[PDB]
């Protein structure tokens, strides 16, 4: 018997901490919805080259940081260190693109060699978005909006800043980046032009931007995207145009747990079911899957493994229910479960049938 | 150009959405037992997978995904989750004299030959509970996925069968006898006392919750770390290679990994499985249209009044789908792209329209367009789409 750690810079992601997880991502997508853009799921694998003719080679992230690896078949792969590349490619191989438009987003990880610190994990994960089809400065204003949305359904507008800049400067590009500045101001987005702002990734052509926090709730950066309508065609297909860009969901929640503490998730237990007593489980879990018929959307958890009242009703505690729907003996013989607001410590005896309405009331 | 390792598929716009849609009623029954989301590392040292697996085992011996790190450790994409989350519970300290019901999702990576239910890259959603004994939690394990079933409606689709393999002295004892026969050429004859009763209880446990299942003396599993309880959701429409579901106790795993000994159950299911055996018996389980609202609005100047008006329609409307449209085009080209969506209302936006403060609002569906001042949109659209 020895320990086996994780991979250091790998997290897990406690029960408590996914909690807010869950809450955040959800507003995500639910904002994603209410632009119209659709989910595509792609392979946490690829073939090597992808990112090399991608990516760039000169580029640090080709240079030192993928994870790659050969195959029982020679073929050398990688664990992919961002998605864009294999959106494209799953675009091209399913024949989405060509003559297309396509509004998606993505989640899930990525993979970097890197020496991790405050926001630089090995594996960390990203809410990316992209869009094909459009070349005008419009969509690239409709996906600054839609970050800033975030923000403000996140709480945290005031914290974070917007960086802008054409790396094309030639006149087709400045007439492009004229209009996306000028849809920002109508907007009323605050932004800010920065000659020096270049991507790591050498895919971008116009567009490229980035919001940054002082908080380090990030390393800086939280999100950052920009166009590529050169991408497409240089993997192999027909010449389309394309914008998007991605966000390190470490750095969002990092940020969000800090510009307002006030954040929490619903606690994981409404009602916990005690029960003790010969034969009272059988009833007890009856019970529960009743009341789960009929209360749909509460968490009840069943006690199992006996333990005498108090044991349980500190379990209870434990959880966080706000009441508890007892049963022994008695309760099971009679037709009747006790229900106790554990805020109040007032119970009373119910008859089965109408426990669920009882709970309804004390749940609000 | 390049395509996708073989083995390894895209989820495109189109199933993805009946993916969300089975995923979050999972979610939701998982939900409604109590249960934590776990979230744990898809790559981890490869012992652990050797240690807990076992070494004689077909996932070992032939399908993990190893490989070096720059620094000479081994590495393993996951083939399974029990493991990761085994681990990952000692290392915390959430497993001794604690209680924990988790529940994870995501990726699990096996180098078999695709068939029509196996793939290298495919998904699963595991449950495992910490410090529970008796056949009570098995029994609500059980219990759990029954409700799954009938909540995605093919319920009669799936059977339950189940067996106990006792403790480690009743398969150190079957071996003689087993092994004797081999050589020369059932497993219920050698169960110790102690795991009669606990899959007795069990049964006694599911025959109340009228649960039907079938007793299978052959049925162990493929990993090496399973002790009494043992189960496999199986469906007939070859929805899978056959089992959808399976699971069953690891009481010493916890011990073995280097922890203080803990009771612990699972089982992990398929997605791809599940989405297929669901698509199959349900031949209409239809998801909603990713666009309700769609957009058009052409003339000088109008895309700043258009994404405007948008903005101002989504803190108003909030859950609708409302796609602006970009680039152009004839109001022809337009209503078709909102064919294309799915959208059954498009609110037009022309020259005239922001001018005289307006928009039209053409129900797509029936054709009828009407012109609304913009405060009266949402309310509007609202009745539209009841
Ligand atoms: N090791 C790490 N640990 C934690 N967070 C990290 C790590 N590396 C990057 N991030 C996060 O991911 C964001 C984007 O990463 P990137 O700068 O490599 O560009 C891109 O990935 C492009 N794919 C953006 C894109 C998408 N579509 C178009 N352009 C960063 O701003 C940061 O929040
Ligand atoms: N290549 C594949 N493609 C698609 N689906 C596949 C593939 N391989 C396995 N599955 C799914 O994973 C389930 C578990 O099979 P397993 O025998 O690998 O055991 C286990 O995973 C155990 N660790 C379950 C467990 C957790 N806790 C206790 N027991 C199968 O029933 C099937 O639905």
């Amino acid at each position: 018997a020895k320990n086996i750690q994780a991979i250091r810079g790998m997290n897990d992601y406690l029960p408590g901490e996914t909690a807010i997880w869950q809450r955040i991502e959800g507003t995500l997508k639910n904002v994603l919805g209410s632009y119209g853009y659709s989910e595509i799921r792609l392979p946490i694998v690829e073939q090597t080259p992808l990112f090399k003719r991608a990516i760039g080679e000169v580029t640090d992230v080709v240079e030192k940081e993928m994870y790659t690896f050969e195959d029982r078949n020679g073929d050398s792969l990688t664990l992919r260190p961002e998605g864009t590349a294999g959106c494209v490619r799953a675009g091209i191989e399913h024949g989405l693109l060509y003559n297309q438009e396509q509004r998606l987003w993505y989640i899930g990880p990525m993979f970097r060699h890197e020496r991790p610190q405050k926001g630089r994990y090995r594996q960390f994960h990203q809410l990316g978005c992209e869009v094909f089809g459009l070349q005008g400065p419009d969509i690239d204003a409709e996906l600054i909006m839609l970050t800033a949305r975030w923000w403000r359904a996140l709480g945290i507008s005031e914290h974070v800043t917007l960086e802008l800049n054409s790396i094309g400067l030639d006149e087709e590009s400045r007439e492009h980046f004229a209009g996306l500045c000028k849809l920002l101001e109508s907007a009323g987005i605050a932004y800010t032009v920065n000659q020096r702002l270049v991507r790591g990734l050498d895919y971008y052509n116009r567009t490229v931007f980035e919001w940054v926090t002082n908080s380090l709730g990030s390393q800086g950066t939280v999100c950052a995207g920009g166009r590529y309508d050169g991408l497409v065609e240089q993997l192999g297909g027909r010449a389309t145009p394309a914008v998007g860009f991605a966000m390190g969901l470490e750095r969002l929640v990092l940020l969000v747990q800090a510009v307002n503490p006030e954040f929490k998730a619903d606690p994981v237990v409404d009602i916990y079911l005690v029960a003790s007593g010969a034969d009272t489980q059988s009833a007890a879990m009856a019970l529960a899957e009743r009341l789960r018929d009929e209360l749909p959307g509460v968490k009840l958890m069943t006690n199992h493994g006996g333990g005498n009242f108090k044991k349980q009703f500190a379990r209870a505690d434990k959880w966080g229910a706000r009441v508890a729907v007892v049963l022994g003996e008695s309760e099971v013989a009679n037709g009747t479960a006790v229900v106790k607001d554990l805020r109040s410590g007032e119970q009373t005896a119910v008859a089965q049938d109408s426990v669920a309405a009882h709970l309804r009331t004390l749940l609000g």
